[PDB]
């Protein structure tokens, strides 16, 4: 069956720093003119990130072909929204990618490209919050409790939580959201360069951040120690990006009742090396487990034991970095529960585009 | 017509983080078979960096074909040496690139691949110093003054200068070489992640680092202020990387009389926006000129005044960064002369390979 003959469908592509994800969503619309019954009918994920590849015709064609060709329905509107991988590039370079992408869509007749563009980290943060709250079913009715969302990406990280309008804070970090007939005010922030790829490029020669005897590029050996690695990463969070000074005073005044994390942290928390129950973690436990299971283990043995985890070599660093970000940066308690969403649910920010077509 | 019929020839590829450069050099050798009379007989530069492309046989074949095919001579030894762009990747990912590259070279019968590898930052630094001193004609005789070299690349930066052999400092950052009958002892260091591209990814939403009204990725506006941007970059140099604690004590004990800078800084210093005499800058003058002529300008207007410069938008950040690195990191006096080499001279570290493989 094609659901799109009886329900509205659109395609939304998350063109993220590490890869692109096509989603086709079916949905209906209610009397407030808001989508309801949003269902993902198709997903395809490819690597590497769109902004990583040579912006020539042959390369872009192979990539877009790989992403789209085998989709079960093509005669629908397409939203191509890139995030921090593209925001790392000069605007003149991004234009080369979008001109090639526009050309590609012009050479076929089925997909109807509505928009292709780089969205800001603040737009991405809004979509992050909408996507999680749609899955929680907390959008249709006014909530008594405060839901905070973090998106732990490769090139940027987002934090977003309810906060009344504040005249002392940049208009860019505040959004007023009207959805299902309710008004929601949110604080949004994205930290470009603090996603896990970009952050890691500052610590590749830090022995404390790699498993024992991991070969660092400078010829020294890993000698993992999560608390020590964490203190190194905290200097990038706070001395450089001032995460603490920006975020902590706001969260102190606008406490969050429930935290949800999406993005790459869900793959780490779900890996064989870790144990968490109920799809939730705490920072204390994530740092301890990373320390015990990776930082203080022998690299060759670990590499041979988990030959499928192409991210394994960074697990000591990532466990340390997530703690630095959430605890030292955002000021979240080490023993505070953080919910994460199984990666197999495909929950990125793209549901937020279905719900909310404007950009700020 | 045929420069390799009467001279030895070698190809050296700098597979750098932002692009690859094929050099073919002709040379003679002296009584010890050390190269002399090194002349660049071919240069070709392509983008992007090898370590950024998809590591499959079709992509790699196109990239190597673009880099190599039109070279005027092919039946010579080739070194393919990658630097910090490849160092950013774990060995498992690098292996995919070198296995494909090894296959591509086995498939043809003109080029004579000697080595394709990621060189260490310390070897890169050693080649940086040899290349510059070869061109200054300072290697033939024992210098009564210290020449220091900085290579300001895209993913790492190197610093290298004379330091007598000692038991105070780790053997890891000390190199000894014998060339043209003299013994030379150097301190070498490379800082991965502090090259310009990697550093810049931490400051793209910093208004102080861009011209007024430049559109930052987050939607805010540039509001350039080089001293402010410089203090931001300094926090990365010293609070995170501890450049100052690693380098300053050693330069205090081993002062450098003349500094030479290579890598991407030469393009910045050579641009139309800056006025330096005698192909030398000072850090204070670089910061002041970037502050006045880019940071404090209205971006749309400045971009229209200099419309053929795709790199201009980053000059407020880069002038701030270089001051942060050299002055706040290395401890160089802000008024000390730093020589730069005109970019048309194609002076990267590759002449160091020609020299060192014969030692
Ligand atoms: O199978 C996987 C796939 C990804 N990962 C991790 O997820 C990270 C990518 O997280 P993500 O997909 O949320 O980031 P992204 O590509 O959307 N990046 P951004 O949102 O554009 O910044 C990787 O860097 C790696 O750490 C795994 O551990 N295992
Ligand atoms: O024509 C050019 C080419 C490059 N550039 C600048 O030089 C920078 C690259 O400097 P480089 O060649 O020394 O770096 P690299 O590729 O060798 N990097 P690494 O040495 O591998 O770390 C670019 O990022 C760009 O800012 C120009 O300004 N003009
Ligand atoms: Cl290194
Ligand atoms: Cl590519
Ligand atoms: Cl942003
Ligand atoms: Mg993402
Ligand atoms: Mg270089």
């Amino acid at each position: 069956t094609n659901p799109c003959e009886k329900h509205s469908c659109i395609a939304v592509i998350d063109a993220g720093s590490t890869g692109s994800r096509l989603h086709i969503y079916s949905y209906d619309t209610d009397d407030t003119n808001t989508p309801i019954h949003i269902e993902e009918i198709w997903n395809k994920k490819i690597k590497p990130g769109f902004a990583s590849i040579q912006p020539n015709s042959v390369t872009i064609d192979a990539y877009l072909t790989m992403l789209l060709a085998d989709a079960p329905i093509h005669n629908i509107p397409v939203y191509f929204y890139a995030t921090a991988g593209m925001r790392l590039l000069p605007q003149s370079q991004q234009k080369k990618y979008y001109d090639e992408l526009d050309y590609w869509f012009r050479q076929q007749s089925q997909w109807q490209l509505v928009e292709a563009k780089t969205i800001t980290g603040n737009d991405e943060a809004l979509f992050d919050w909408l996507a999680v709250n749609y899955k929680l079913d907390t959008l249709k009715s006014v909530q008594n409790k405060s839901v905070g969302v973090m998106d732990m990406g490769g090139a940027s990280v987002q934090i977003v939580f309810p906060m009344p309008k504040n005249a002392e804070i940049s208009k860019h970090n505040q959004v007023e959201l009207n959805i299902y007939g309710q008004n929601i005010n949110l604080y949004v922030h994205s930290f470009l360069g603090l996603g896990q790829t970009e952050m890691s490029h500052q610590f590749l020669n830090s022995p404390s951040c790699f498993a024992n005897d991991y070969p660092l590029p400078d010829g020294e050996s890993g000698q993992g120690n999560a608390p020590s690695c964490k203190e190194e990463v905290t200097s990038l969070m706070n001395s450089v990006h001032k995460v603490n000074q920006q975020i902590q005073p706001l969260l102190a005044l606008n406490p969050v009742n429930e935290w949800y994390s999406i993005g790459g942290i869900s793959y780490l928390a779900s890996s064989q090396l870790f144990h968490f129950e109920n799809s939730e973690l705490t920072n204390q436990s994530l740092l301890q487990q990373g320390d015990n299971q990776i930082c203080h283990q022998q690299w060759d043995i670990l590499n041979g034991q988990y030959p499928d985890d192409e991210y394994l070599y960074q697990y000591c660093l990532l466990s340390s970095y997530y703690y630095a970000l959430m605890v030292d940066g955002y000021g979240i308690n080490p023993n505070q529960t953080i919910h994460y969403i199984p990666p197999e649910q495909n929950l990125d920010w793209t549901i937020g585009v279905v719900l909310h077509r404007a950009l700020e």
